[PDB]
């Protein structure tokens, strides 16, 4: 990633193995959930894009995750060349080239390139476009990995509220929905597919109260 | 999170992934308990809001809490925000725009905005209202979680001493009774619901009992 | 803990997650035996009553000896109190106020408080009070939790000597007592409640003898 | 490693314990896998070609690989040797002689050689072009180790679409052949040895589709 | 223990909690072997005498021996009180008042007076008398702990000429006996107590034969 | 060990528990084999001769090898006193002592006067010579424990050849054969004890085969 010196110039650190240590071992031991991704921005906070591609790469197992965010990768690539024109000619000192699809995914580039595209004045965030394509991507895999669909999940009649809402949760996490729209779900769904005397318990306390009054309400 | 060095300029650095990791293992090997709090509140002291908003989304299962501190934060964020009015329109030329409601939990405001408000001169102590949110938040949390209230206590007939008067005070700090009433309690409900023949035993011995003499007195 | 070191000792710095990590395995894995003192004195060596609080407060389980270590440091700071009144009137500018002796347990205190207290000329040692507080509470603890007293400990006619010895210097450490009564009763209590054939060996080499070769008289 | 930063650039450290403790424990947990190529790229990111070879002498067992390594090395270093034959006579004052073939790999240089050869003006990458060699070994040592070929995967009648799809791009990442003809493989061989269920949907479906529509399409 | 900083005055520095939980665990783990001496000077090089008192009350366990070793500290004190005399009167600055044995054993001493006295011109080596005083009494407890003498140990029928040398130096290692009169043993009864076959071999081989080549000799 | 600074000087530094926790466990885990050699060059890089006889000395267990290692340092130290006299007799001003060959290996000799041996100018490489040592005595180690002879290396009726080959390449690894001679023998009797078949197939597949084409051919 890249760090700033105590007093001293913005320079370029190595990789630490400590990181791809623990990131390897929590994706094989948590398997897909949706905090996954979120564990991936904290770990690849101000990473260069070929310390991404080594993390992308040295997981074991689940090539078909990785098939489909390379996918995602030419996929969005292909439309940032689409969208952005590409010029070609001299380069002047302090002004850096246009740079390409294949150069943001980091495929075709080299260390030295995307280093000083990073430290330019203004800086080219290539680095934060490549890390929200990937969390996308795992955004995507975290939803296709999703077995039960935000409408399939009701609530059992020797099942408890405490785990029925945090299951409707871990799965609304896993959906495909805006925030608009999922906040219409996360105050509907969650009346509409609860225990019958629950029901009527919030129905005669009210729609519009909080979870913590409708939980402490359906617990007694 | 925030680091003092030696020479007296403090920097940025990132989360690292082994608190991270301590984190979870503690909030996956002990659920939730009365001691994680301040636990959560040693672990993350000087952190950036991003690193929080991080290790709160970050954790597997229990998204019933996870939606109750969110709530908590939207509400404190509302009350700050309605008894804070922003009156100064214009920004003084070098001065940062003041942290609202969503910019205070980090919601729609970048890192550099953070570490702009936190380096401050005066600094904006918003990691620690935010902290202090979370705080309460977890309050909450481990009171909704309390099994059941104070006053269900009993000691059975074969029930030793010690795990009962350990599951009173736990149950008794997971409540929320001020420091007056608590003391004020544990002098009468712990002789009163104990093992009839230690309850006289302790009752002969006086009113200005101690808890070695409680703990040396019952187990004879 | 605080850090006096090279110019720049105006600094703070939280307790390091590890340190509290070992705390937290030492405290769970082995519950309370007579070297935790030790390792609290060495891991809190030189610490503000807020560290002190942050690790007294994340022990799991065992509920009622944090009670009796609790009452036992409100007891102290009282008898603090008395045998030290503060005294009324205004302040002279520039001299910190005395520690009361509830600012000792750092429950009506902040930080900067302490920190002034302890890094005043000549300093307050107010950590190796509570330090001092702490330990006593430790001891009354461990002598609380003796489950044999060192009268009930005879060794079987299959136990090993080394084994029986080791056992009760376990029990006789647990236990507080005077330096001019320990010398006696173990000697009084050891060559007594030995296997036969140790005892008949102990009687052919003498009362005042040596350990060591008690040790090694009756070994195999 | 060679480590670049500011001033004082004329320092050399060896291997850490935790990165060569990490590489011995990961290669035999994971025994041979496409995957290490990246792991390996990223644990020697700019390091000394003595530190290269302590690297792929850590390793234990599987000593034909490694001889293969090994072979393969010595062949391109003398195609690079054939290539770029060494000048005769007398070299030049103040000017570092180019490295040779044997020099690469290390074995008959010393420290201070490739120390010079790195810290010239201009670089030499001869650390650089020794990755090479060594990934372009593992490459050969994965492409050996593969115990199925690609036309031996078949589709059970119980084994899940999505384990079959992992497997089949594993072993397909596990061989190194042109892309320009596993884009064309993949299709002719992917919807072909599928179940009876899955092979009538993505005929339905159609053959130039993508595979996410083609996963979720007969998943459960 | 006592570190000097870069281009800075010789500060202490405090204990090591991660090498206090190796230590701890090592004996533990270890259980009793002789190599644990070693360890503890490795540890502990130049640590305090309030640094090492604490490391050996941290132990848990082996009570008989921390007696042992507690007397055989007193037995030390006591011997270089009564062959170096105590003077008193004033202190004149430079130079230190003359250490007790209780004040070489650290009971009745504080951490700024073992400074003072560890960091005067010239050095006291208060903490190196220590840790021999120490390594002494380990080294007596692993003679008594010794299970089988020195002169119990004979090579059997089917045990390999390997095992046995191992156990015969091992069984050396922990037996007492000066530095000249080592070499003895195992020059003597090395090849006294050994299978009857090899004892012919290196008989006709030669007895100023090395250990490598009687060895191979035996083996073959 | 020895670590060198930003700034330019570098200064004595105590031995890491990590290293040697590792080195203990890495002798346990791997018993013995070639890569320990390496694995002891690379873990031991710039160290004082004192904290490689401390991991000599902690190492549990297989104290024939260390004997021999020992007896090794002591014939090398007698030859490095034969051959290197001490014609100069008195000592000039601010210069050491000549390393001995007691002096050498640091048994008579305290770690001061290595410092000040190592950090003079120039450098005296005593540490460079006994990492040397140990490494020959370690081959001399590798080579004794070494199973069987290269000649007696025999595939069986139905033994693979994978595991054949490793085997053979094992054992001619720890050989202390020169390269040429295993260059020799690496072609002839590889092919000259396997399998019939295989052997034939080999043999017509010419005199030229390297070690890949023998792999696919011999599986087949």
């Amino acid at each position: 990633p890249i760090v700033q010196n105590i007093q001293g110039q913005m320079v370029h650190q190595a990789i630490s193995p400590r990181t791809l240590n623990a990131w390897v071992k929590v994706v094989e031991e948590k398997a897909f959930s949706p905090e996954v991704i979120p564990m991936f921005s904290a770990l690849s906070e101000g990473a260069t894009p070929q310390d991404l591609n080594t993390m992308l790469n040295t997981v074991g197992g689940h090539q078909a995750a990785m098939q489909m965010l390379k996918e995602t990768i030419n996929e969005e690539a292909a439309e940032w060349d689409r969208v952005h024109p590409v010029h070609a000619g001299p380069i002047e000192p302090g002004q850096m080239r246009e740079p390409r699809g294949s150069d943001i995914a980091g495929t075709t580039s080299t260390l030295q390139e995307q280093i000083g595209w990073m430290t330019n004045n203004p800086p080219i965030p290539v680095g934060e476009i490549y890390k929200r394509w990937i969390i996308l991507g795992l955004n995507k895999i975290v939803r296709m990995y999703s077995p039960t669909s935000i409408l399939d999940i009701r609530q059992g009649p020797k099942e408890p509220f405490r785990d029925y809402v945090d299951r409707f949760y871990k799965t609304l996490r896993a959906e495909q929905a805006s925030q608009e729209v999922k906040n219409w779900m996360t105050e509907t769904l969650l009346v509409q597919n609860a225990n019958p005397d629950c029901k009527t318990i919030l129905k005669a306390l009210g729609p519009a109260a909080t979870l913590e009054e409708m939980m402490t309400a359906c617990q007694g």
